[PDB]
């Protein structure tokens, strides 16, 4: 048992789409629809929850996992002045390396000490399942910020690491949008 800097707790939203919540209204639909899953504390808990994930692409699409630092609530309110930094991964194949580095990196506070300066920006990160016509496979990564400036050093920080991790230009595109 080695414990994380911070718990994180794993939680699941099937088929959370903007068409479902059309008729079901955001907090009316996320707490009728979200699923409690894992409480992580340790990297043992951590490498454990990580590689006996089910494969978002065989959930339906909008499926998403949320891993919240200290149980908070991941709402759009909650971060006035942040960000989100999402990876979208095309194939199978390397969202699980993608997802791995990103994780680790969070989870692990590699981001904080290397992009934050010891400041825990990060308090989000989600998984969806987004397949379009061209690319069914695609699962998006979300990298949440408290503060939209540090954007500018997570992009390139996450798109060398997925690089180093065997990641091409094609396997992944980054992109943000502000809360
Ligand atoms: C997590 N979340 C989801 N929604 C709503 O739920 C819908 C589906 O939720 P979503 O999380 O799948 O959409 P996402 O922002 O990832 O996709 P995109 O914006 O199309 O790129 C959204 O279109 C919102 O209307 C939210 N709306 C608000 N106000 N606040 C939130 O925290 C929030």
């Amino acid at each position: 048992a080695h414990a994380l800097k911070d718990p994180w707790f794993l939680s699941y939203i099937p088929q959370l789409t903007p068409d479902t919540v059309k008729y079901d209204f955001w907090n009316k639909a996320k707490q009728a629809l979200q699923q409690p899953l894992d409480y992580i504390r340790t990297v043992e808990e951590f490498w454990s929850t990580i590689n006996s994930l089910p494969k978002l692409h065989q959930l339906g699409n909008g499926s998403t996992f949320i891993f919240a630092r200290n149980n908070v609530d991941a709402s759009y309110e909650a971060f006035p002045n942040g960000t989100r930094v999402l990876v979208d991964l095309y194939k199978a194949s390397v969202a699980e390396k993608g997802m791995d580095f990103v994780l680790s990196s969070v989870l692990g506070e590699g981001l904080t000490y290397d992009v934050f300066n010891g400041k825990k920006v990060c308090d989000v990160v989600r998984l969806s399942s987004r397949p379009n016509q061209e690319s069914p496979e695609l699962v998006r990564l979300e990298v949440w910020l408290s503060d939209q400036l540090y954007a500018k050093d997570v992009i390139p920080y996450i798109r060398k690491g997925l690089n180093e991790a065997g990641l091409s230009f094609t396997d992944f595109i980054m992109g943000e949008s502000t809360f």
